[PDB]
């Protein structure tokens, strides 16, 4: 059973707002002058004009309920752009830092999001072939209308959620199906911490050497408050996924597996109460 | 031509099949994908008719993806089980929302216009697809509310009420009459046609071109946007066919209505509703 994905013309867009820079390219906020709903819509050579189009296949292939929603693609001889679902609240890394817009991000959410993104890094490995995301940040993890997970640019420059063995890669680390989590550890530290992995460090040069030689960001009561829900099963998947040795790191299943019980330790309502906080 | 092949789902990967209600074509069950670690759908008939009458409702689905369908994760395609795996709605459906007054005595303005916008954007897709794919059993019963009680519609291009009189013998004009139906029965909460013994006295009554009662008792003078609706739901069960907007003008009249709702109402309707 094959679906093939629509051709939108760029003259079907309308209201085409500049809201910031991509992976590689411009993303733009539009309407659909057809369909009468809000897109976004990522646009930029007969060479980069399958690079385009390679996003798009991926997008395609790779949709689930945690993967940002592709609509469909412009191919024209004007114009060549991506065009996505609408994603009102932007990345995890703002919902993060921008600490006066949220002062308060509920550990029902924090949670939620951490759940969300190993669903959606876990969907891509379990694909046929294992698709590998290798460029897992918090900048690129999008926040829809009611905060929940739509991860983008996978498959496609902050060292900090790059495996040290990633450093100077090979044939081995670019096929490496233990990247994202090394990416993923750091970012359940992020997200636990509200803190900027290697705050202190000057240099991102500085950050590379002491991260290859074994430092990672600090796990302590200053950063990890003891207050912090199933803090002893969180700091153990953290450290269990930033493990020097990528054999030493867990599969996304297995995180999933010890994240499912603590999900349920959070009641229904609370999730919505944390999003309504945020508005 | 960027083609994707919809899933392939081994029975096994399918944990904790436990029952949940029946659909159009036969019985719906709530599952686990084994390795997604995702809470799902399966529907599958309680033969070989019946294998392609399936296999059409999941190439359909899997065609008429956008964001108010019910999204569709992949097929069951075995000799032991064939099952449509989709996303699971945990919220029920329309029909529930409006009818379980015990469990929902409060359903408030700004949520009903959302549900309401969302059937319409669902509708409006299916009708530009290429080439336009009619739904034809648009009903409250298949319109699924998602963990955000957004609209998914299912049940389309494969009860009486919601039928147009003309239908009672593949017109464009059809889902507009059943979405003029559900409009009146989303702002009322009433069963349309209250009075009626036999489905046969709705079928006559409605051939004859009467249509449920807009009233103070139906529709309070209190309902936001009363005027506008009214007028929306009296085109849109026109006895002319043609005298029935396109899902675009319907669309046109609800823009400026949803836009007098903030983001925080919408999202203050459903934890009323918790
Ligand atoms: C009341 S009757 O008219 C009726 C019709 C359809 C359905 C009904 N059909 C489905 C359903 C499931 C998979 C499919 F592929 C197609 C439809 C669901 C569903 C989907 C996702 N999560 C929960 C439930 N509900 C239920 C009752
Ligand atoms: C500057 S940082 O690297 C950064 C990376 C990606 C994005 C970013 N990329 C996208 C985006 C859009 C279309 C695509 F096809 C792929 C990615 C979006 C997006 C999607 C839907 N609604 C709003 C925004 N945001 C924004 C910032």
């Amino acid at each position: 059973i094959c679906s093939a994905l629509p051709t939108i013309p760029y003259h079907k867009l309308a209201d085409l707002r500049y809201l910031s820079r991509g992976a590689s390219g411009t993303v733009s906020s539009a309407r659909h002058a057809d369909w009468r709903v809000q897109v976004a819509v990522k646009h930029l050579l007969d060479s980069e004009r399958k690079d385009v189009l390679r996003e798009a296949e991926i997008l395609h292939k790779a949709r689930f309920s945690y993967i940002l929603p592709i609509l469909g693609i412009c191919n024209e001889p004007e114009f060549l752009g991506i065009v996505t679902e609408y994603m009102p609240n932007g990345s995890l890394n703002e919902l993060l830092h921008r600490k006066t817009e949220y002062p308060d991000v509920a550990w029902p959410l924090r949670f939620r999001i951490l759940h969300e993104i190993a669903l959606g890094v876990n969907y891509l490995h379990n694909m046929t072939p294992p698709l590998l995301h290798h460029d897992l940040k918090t900048q690129n993890i999008l926040l829809d209308n009611e905060f929940h997970v739509k991860i983008a640019d996978f498959g496609l420059g902050t060292i900090i959620y790059m495996p040290p063995e990633n450093y100077e890669p090979g044939q081995k680390s670019r096929a490496s199906i233990k990247h994202d989590i090394y990416s993923y550890a750091v970012i359940t530290w992020e997200v636990l911490s509200r803190k900027q992995p290697f705050e202190d460090v000057t240099n991102p040069l500085q950050i590379m050497y002491s991260v290859s030689q074994g430092h990672r960001p600090v796990i302590n009561e200053e950063s990890l408050p003891y207050d912090i829900p199933h803090r002893a099963r969180m700091i153990s998947l953290i450290e269990s996924g930033w493990a020097q040795n990528p054999d030493e790191r867990p599969s996304f299943l297995k995180c999933l597996i010890e994240l499912e019980p603590v999900l349920r330790t959070f009641e229904e309502i609370t999730f919505l109460e944390a999003v309504i906080q945020l508005k």
